[PDB]
């Protein structure tokens, strides 16, 4: 396609991969979090226990 | 320009600034819980030290 018309397709994959992206980050930031709680529980089990 | 041919123009402004904005809040949604937890531990060293 030429510069006109590849201007439509392309955008379309652009949000397409740019609202995957998006997803995945969102992602390992809830995970993330899930991960943090379990140090933060284990770092209390290696001082009192 | 003219009220057709801004209802295309506008609606990629709305698009992206809602996009922007639903970004924003999940990211304070994340990140108040870890100040929750920090408010819970320290509400918990308020009582116990």
């Amino acid at each position: 396609l030429c510069p006109p018309e590849a201007e439509v397709q392309i955008d379309r994959l652009i949000t397409g991969r740019l609202q995957s992206l998006q997803t995945y980050v969102t992602q390992q930031l809830i995970r993330a979090a899930e991960i943090r709680a379990s140090a933060n529980l284990a770092a209390t089990k290696m001082s009192e226990c």
